[PDB]
């Protein structure tokens, strides 16, 4: 159907009622489709939160991850919430936001396979495009080679069919993968490799925007609000301490 690309303050969008929000919806169990085809994850129910305190109404936008910052910029939506952590490199081309959640990037072999990166010599490891993961796999050397796939779900599954000997990929996100294809005897989560801070996206020089979200964001997270959506998903807070 397409859509009208702009670039909107604050009060642009407090005027039109909407807030267009853009997300992944491959990256469970932060935001991707349930078994009934619905978009659905933590960052969801934080980003409805966000819109709700804002008095908006939420429109999602669901596309692939590489796209993302590229298509707020070029005005899609209003901000992106996809896990993204903070970053030099990205903070050059938008503006994040205080972080909603914290976590790390962790190394997934089979039983008996890599655990440190040490571990990764002459080993091929899997990871997403465009991500914090695929960015520090580049930078270990002597990995024989460095496998790119456009969903990180598609690595998960080389990893289990032998095709590579680790996939990198966030904490939380490997733990949830393990428990729900009941994969404790034949997955094995070894080091976290980098630590980050994950954050929402506004297009570059949206400050308005920007501020308002994190007052909305500071707000959850004294209201309970935020409390109550991070013990659904996960049985524990997870905001940077
Ligand atoms: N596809 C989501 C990737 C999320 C990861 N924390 C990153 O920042 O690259």
């Amino acid at each position: 159907g397409g859509s009208e690309f702009q670039v909107r303050s604050f009060e642009e969008i407090k005027r039109s009622g909407e807030i267009r929000i853009g997300t992944e919806g491959a990256f469970p169990p932060f935001n991707y489709f349930d078994e009934r085809n619905q978009l659905t994850g933590f960052e969801v129910d934080l980003g409805n939160a966000i819109a709700e305190r804002l008095g908006l109404k939420p429109r999602w936008i669901a596309q692939s991850f590489d796209t993302l910052l590229i298509q707020l910029n070029q005005g899609r939506f209003d901000f992106v919430i996809a896990s993204h952590g903070i970053t030099e490199e990205r903070a050059r081309a938008v503006d994040f936001t205080n972080p909603h959640y914290c976590t790390g990037g962790v190394i997934v072999s089979r039983k008996g396979g890599p655990r440190t990166a040490k571990d990764l010599q002459g080993k091929v490891v899997g990871v997403q495009v465009g991500t914090t993961y695929m960015e520090a796999a580049q930078k270990i050397p002597g990995i024989k080679e460095v496998r790119t796939y456009q969903r990180d779900p598609d690595a998960l599954q080389d990893l289990l069919a032998g095709r590579i000997d680790t996939w990198i990929t966030d904490r939380f996100v490997a733990k949830e993968a393990i428990k729900e294809r009941k994969l404790e005897n034949t997955l094995q989560v070894g080091e976290l490799v980098f630590q980050e801070r994950v954050a929402m996206a506004v297009a570059k020089g949206n400050k308005s925007l920007l501020d308002a979200l994190n007052r909305a964001l500071a707000e959850l997270m004294q209201d309970g609000t935020y409390a109550r959506i991070s013990q659904k998903w996960f049985g524990e807070d997870v905001r940077c301490k």
